[PDB]
């Protein structure tokens, strides 16, 4: 009879990492018969489209189901109302009355008033959305927002042309929530339930509300709380039978930085740990290092439930040294390519194919170019199909400074790939055996770590001995069963 | 057949100092058969209300009555409307059409659009006054604010939410007059009188006709300006018979100015004292000051007249020195702890009681903190009923720098309590005889003042006939007849 | 059967310089029975008022048309309605209906809301023109500007009371165009042809098409563009056989620049000249300049036509030296009060009349001054009839740093006045023959002009026989029929 809410403050098909994961262990929970559903904190006028492709593309399970505060409070509207809001599309296309059309493109045509010439509406049509965009003293100041011609949310623009208000409108066109946003950095004010004439401080507010009125308080209602920014939504509701777990994704202290500092979102729900539940981590390293900084011990380590899919036909024969990440600081890109310039002194024949992309891209892209490896170094970029990418690999490399567990590595020796990568905090050093399974290499030491390619990528036999013992290991340790008890243990204590 | 009017920008029951003088100046001009009433210059929806508490309190006199610019015009206004001006009240609830409210607080209540979930109104309700704020584009533009549900006066705001414009209403609902306000400073710009449909420059345009139209231009027709901020309202009236004084209550000189420079407003009065009757200054030290400076010679000398209430039952035999004035730079309080510090320390019985408020409250309250003078110095803070609180002082000591007359040390001798305090411009020297009704120190000198504090508080006998001369003297010099008569001599040259 | 098209982006009666020989030039190739009319792009309510006053003054020929952008569509739109826009004229005084009126002045009147006191609108009536402006929160957001109470021209206002956008009314009151105005720099944006339902870029975008629209697609068809700002609006034209070419008027080289710099609009000009039919320079000088800097070969010389008055009556006897030009650095009048003092010293005699107005006029005023030549140097300021002021010169003197041709110089040589000038970049070095009708002194030697008109303003017989060859010279040098055959030597090639 148990039944888990995971929070996030959003979903997307782009978004990943973290839901990534939130998908899994949903399969995981719903597969233990613990129905464990998603809950976010976001307006998307389009939500059940975004669901439906997730769900297409199999990157959530089709029993995982979303929860969502505004869809919560539009299906009350929905159910309020019998007759469409006829008065809502009659002032829309009373305003553009008189008016002249003026087309500049396809679906983008503007209006203005045939008596006055003043500049009425500016449309712009696309497939199934429409956007009507309304002026006053030439300034845009409104933003009807519809979706199968069904308007869903309008928006009220400041002089410098920025939302300052929000309105969403329920399938029959009715008003059920409005909000105040600051136009300078985007801030959700004073939150308006029409629908139910009450008044709510900030977001955090009315989810507070929402997760009282979403959640029974019983014992069996458990609260996970994956993203960080979502925990005191789920930290302040009333809830005193409810169980309420933080998990905390990433090394806890802030990156580079040489004072021993550390996230705000993070060390927030680590300062707390004792006031709720438990605060779950993923490496039993980074659950030491909490104990030892802070003066609470409701820490507790349950390791990413791990997908075992099936070792690719064949073992990769050729010198090709892959990586596959989001191209981030965090990653430090910018070593690999000063290994993979050691690496193609001693031996020309060895090629490297980095996928991802992000803000650091730019400056690997000129990186390569200086240390000329335009015929080694090959920046593959975004896939959607990593799998298949790790099938052409023989060893998978990783020079990541900070990191929560690395299931990307974990996710690489699965498929017979040994890793090749700096020991840090937190994750290789529990799944990678330095001369066994892979090599894990002192941290900064890019000369070891050149050696260490080198060694692996010339010798098969040894590229397939050690990824077949990458596997074998994963399979030991990440057991999916005794993860499920990990859990289980904790809900029912 | 004379009649006075005394000019002073505003009046309110907070307003103190130059208010208390005028408002008992109006007494004695009554009590002597010359009508003397307060001619003010600012909006008050609720200026009965003030006028009704300040003569209930006692503080101002029943017979004076007070003029207002505003006021005058309202009533041309209201014997010229006969029926309500519905068309108002119908406005602003047609603003209020079909909305949904959404209750903050018990006042507080706010409006939005049945149709499309716009923002229209705030509205706050407390006991006699009602506000209604008006938004467009999730901006307020306009406030109504009501006294007993009628509306009397209606404010347009800027961009950065700022009052840009106000508009007056009548007893009916009228508009009388209207005016730009400058939203950054406040100042007060074209002043549009739409009962005469009359423009007006400024506010002092509208004052100068309005005291014109007031006053009428006749020998026997006497204007005292004392808010120096309202003298050319006064000085720039077209009458010819009509008398013009100004009053200085100040050191005329710019507080805290080594290089010999004057107060604006003042030097104004100072410099155009030939142009009219005259510029009456309290003492006889200033008046000579003045001459000696400026290139003028109509200055004249008229003390401010004395209240000789009745002195306290008995004498304060315990060691408590008094101290009873607002708290800002000029007063000098900062020197007052630095002299109770070094009475406290030749004997520990000695209390200071500081009663007040201002600006320096807060670095005197952490001034004595560091001093360790808690046990000795208290800060008795705002007083209502200062003559209660001077039974209570052995004497009353003054570390003031600048001054007018000093009327709070001349209170103090009326109620037998002597005066320990520093010789500055204007007023002790006239009023203080050194070693015979109280001490008039070297200015600065806080050794010899802490010195004559401990002789006098330790001496029962000498604070007692120090305080009975002190008492004798005030009621030999400011002799009300004489002061009286002073004016008379003038008005009647 | 040619067809001559002149461009310079406006006309007006103050405007002089470009315009009085594009006039000129205009009335020499009527006179060759070539039309040669003048293409605007600008608005203008009053546009046939400036004409018909231009053509009145003499200044511009009656045989010269002046056709212009907005007065293009204005017709199509005259045509394309048959009743008066009484809309229009209804929801503008709609606007004005339940108000009082506060007259100010004699045009000026405001108006207010009688039921609110809300000020509605400013109106400013001026003869023929009258203004009204509606303001909305106490700020002006529209400007209706009528000439013979009919309306042409509405205008939007910013938050800044800066104008943001453009609204043109035809005949009737029916808007034809409408345009964003960017308020910071008056730039103008989006242009739409309410007549024809079209958008356009920018302005260039529309006159482009309008220069299609009006000019056909002949060899006999000639497009000169006076103008260099409006060179791209001739320049992007699709034209395949009509003619393109380009005047440029003054020195190419940017002012006051040791780094050898060029003007940007005129360097744009010159970079296209192979691009384009011709680019045509007045001085042959400039013409070699050009083609040494720049790898372009369509460059010709071309003067100006020159118009031959009737020489003075009588030569001046008097010692009176003259100077007639705008009052700008380039001018270098600062220059010309260094040698006026030079001269002044060893003969006293000597009077210099400057006229002009400009930047500079005050700058030169104070120099007068603080060289003490009050007495002799007098700013005659600006002239209507500069022909009659000639006639009282002995010779005239030019200190320009930088100049095109210098006609100011020729039409004073026609006069009979000798020139004595700095030899300078582009044109004295042409028509100025040293000691023979005019002195052609070195740049910046001071001490040689201070030599050369004492020499000149001495000997009457010198000033009359210089003066008499000056004319001479002009006459056989710039033939009106030799410089009109140059012309259509390149068009028919």
């Amino acid at each position: 009879m148990k039944k888990i809410f995971m929070m996030v403050h959003e979903l997307d098909v782009n978004k990943g990492g973290m839901t990534s994961s939130m998908f899994n262990r949903s399969k995981e929970f719903y597969d233990a018969d613990i129905p464990a559903d998603i809950v976010t904190f976001d307006y998307k006028g389009n939500y059940d489209e975004i669901i439906k492709a997730l769900k297409k593309q199999g990157k959530m399970d089709r029993r995982t189901k979303m929860y969502n505060v505004f869809e919560y409070f539009k299906q009350i509207s929905n159910n309020k109302h019998f007759k469409s809001n006829k008065l809502l599309y009659k002032h829309i296309s009373e305003r553009l009355k008189n008016t002249i059309e003026i087309e500049e493109s396809k679906g983008i045509s503007r209006y203005f008033d045939i008596t006055t010439g003043t500049y009425i509406a500016y449309i712009r049509k696309s497939k199934s959305e429409k956007v009507i965009d309304f002026f006053k003293d030439n300034k845009r100041i409104e933003r009807f927002s519809f979706i199968d011609n069904k308007v869903h949310m309008k928006e009220t623009f400041n002089v410098d042309n920025k939302v300052c208000y929000q309105v969403f409108y329920d399938e029959k066109g009715y008003p059920y929530i409005s909000r105040n946003i600051n136009a300078n950095n985007g801030a959700v004010g004073k939150t308006y339930v029409l629908v139910n004439k009450k008044e709510f401080k900030n977001n955090l507010a009315l989810c507070v509300y929402y997760l009282e009125k979403l959640i029974k308080d019983s014992k069996d209602s458990i609260m996970i709380c994956d993203g960080p920014g979502s925990f005191p939504k789920m930290f302040n509701t009333n809830h005193k039978n409810a169980q309420k777990y933080g998990v905390i994704h990433v090394n806890h202290h802030e990156n580079f930085d040489d004072t021993g500092a550390f996230k705000k979102s993070e060390k927030y729900i680590i300062e707390n740990a004792n006031k709720i539940n438990g605060v779950i981590v993923l490496t039993e390293a980074q659950r030491l290092d909490i104990l030892n900084q802070f003066d609470v011990e409701n820490i507790f380590t349950i390791s990413n439930f791990v997908k075992i899919h099936n070792a690719p036909k064949h073992f990769q024969t050729e010198k090709i040294v892959g990586h596959i990440s989001r191209m981030v600081p965090t990653k430090r890109i910018d070593l690999l390519i000063e290994v993979a310039e050691l690496v193609v002194k001693k031996d020309n024949a060895v090629k490297f194919h980095i996928y991802g992309e992000g803000s650091v891209k730019d400056k690997i892209a000129k990186m390569i170019e200086d240390k000329n490896l335009e015929r080694n170094v090959f920046l593959k970029g975004y896939t959607t199909t990593p799998q298949k990418c790790l099938e052409d690999f023989k060893l998978v490399v990783s020079t990541s400074q900070y990191e929560g567990q690395g299931l990307s590595m974990i996710e690489a020796m699965i498929s017979k790939r040994p890793v090749v990568a700096f020991d840090i905090k937190y994750g290789p050093s529990d799944f990678i055996e330095d001369n066994k399974n892979g090599y894990l290499i002192e941290n900064h030491n890019i000369n070891d770590m050149a050696d260490k390619i080198l060694q692996l990528v010339n010798n098969d036999v040894l590229a397939a001995e050690f990824g077949s013992k990458a596997r074998e290991n994963i399979i030991e340790k990440y057991s999916t069963e005794s993860i499920l008890e990990k859990w289980l243990n904790l809900f029912n204590s």
